[PDB]
C-alpha cells in the first residue's frame, strides 16, 4: 500500500488536530508516527495504506481543497 504525509509537528496537540480533521476528508487511515529527530520528537501525521495510484492523486486533491497541507508520497 501507498502512504502520504501530511504535516509534521514538534507540539503533539497539532498533529492530534490535523489527525482529527483529515478524517473528515478520507477514509483512508490516518495515524501518527513520531520519531527523534534532531533532539526533539516529530510528530508525521500520515494517511494509508492507499490501494491505488489513482486513489492517492484523489486524496491529495482532496487535502487541498480542505486546505489542510501539502500531501506528499512516503514510505514507511
Amino acid at each position: 500500500g501507498l502512504y502520504l504525509q501530511v504535516g509534521a509537528f514538534a507540539n503533539p496537540d497539532a498533529a492530534e488536530l490535523l489527525k482529527a480533521k483529515l478524517s473528515g476528508v478520507t477514509a483512508a487511515p490516518v495515524f501518527i508516527s513520531s520519531v527523534v529527530r534532531n533532539q526533539q520528537i516529530l510528530h508525521r501525521v500520515r494517511l494509508g495504506p492507499i490501494g491505488s495510484a489513482d486513489e492517492v492523486s484523489r486524496t491529495q486533491d482532496s487535502i487541498r481543497v480542505a486546505n489542510l497541507g501539502q500531501p506528499t508520497l512516503v514510505r514507511p
